[PDB]
RNA sequence: GUUCGCGAAGCUUCGUGGACAUUUGGUCAAUUUGAAACAAUACAGAGAUGAUCAGCAGUUCCCCUGCAUAAGGAUGAACCGUUUUACAAAGAGAUUU
């Protein structure tokens, strides 16, 4: 143990999180607005395997 | 305060006219009384059907978890009850005018 250079880890863990941000953003943010205003009328889908029959 | 001019005292100091810069922030004010939930105790307690069990839906002025148009919630919640009139036609018997 002991070898350094970290760089391209680094590079790679940035680039990952670069997709995280949007869905993250999506995510987490559709997380905090169900908190203050928590939906009203969903609608299921019958393209589910389930229920389709 | 910066300063660009005027007027008095000794470039230094007072007295003035201007120019420069110009209206922030609050849907809120710090503990009970403007609304969080679980938990806990007690009491019961699990869809059809005889019983045991799976899953899917459905209705709703019920929602929750979920990124969710996935999925999951006691088959997620309440539905299991009440239920007498667009009501006429025919026949028989009885009291009143
Ligand atoms: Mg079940």
């Amino acid at each position: 143990p002991g070898c350094g250079f970290w760089q391209p880890a680094w590079r790679v863990w940035l680039n990952f999180l670069r997709g995280t941000i949007p869905l993250l953003e999506r995510y987490i943010g559709n997380l905090i607005t169900r908190q203050f205003e928590g939906r009203s009328n969903e609608i299921v889908k019958t393209t589910t395997k389930q229920r389709l029959d």
